[PDB]
């Protein structure tokens, strides 16, 4: 509360950090559904249906220009592209298993430097 204060944790190297991870998360062999945004011309349903498209690049373009506050709302746009994921493919396609394959790696990532 005012005047009142729980320990500075130090949050730093959080940017650097969250680079890091998104890096690996790119590289993997399992991203490419995720590269890139979906091409709302292109793919009946997606507009209408995904109310917040959410892409690697448009991460890595947001991290690299400030426009995540902390290390949470950076994590939330990482699950965002899961949960979309998950909302328009069926768990048994090359797409929905590449999903959560991506959604696990990441989260170990996340604890593993994090928690």
């Amino acid at each position: 509360s005012m005047s009142v204060k729980k320990p500075k944790r130090d949050d730093s190297k959080d940017l650097a950090l969250c680079s890091m991870i998104l890096t690996e998360m790119e590289t993997h062999e399992d991203a490419w559904p995720f590269l890139l945004p979906v091409n709302l011309k292109l793919v009946p349903g997606y507009k209408k249906v995904i109310k917040k498209p959410m892409d690697f690049s448009t991460i890595r373009e947001k991290l690299s220009s400030g426009q995540y506050p902390n290390l949470e709302t950076f994590a939330l746009d990482v699950r965002l592209v899961f949960d979309n994921c998950e909302t328009f493919n069926e768990d048994d396609s090359d797409i929905g298993r590449a999903g959560h394959n991506m959604r696990k790696y990441f989260e170990k990532k996340w604890t593993d430097t994090f928690k």
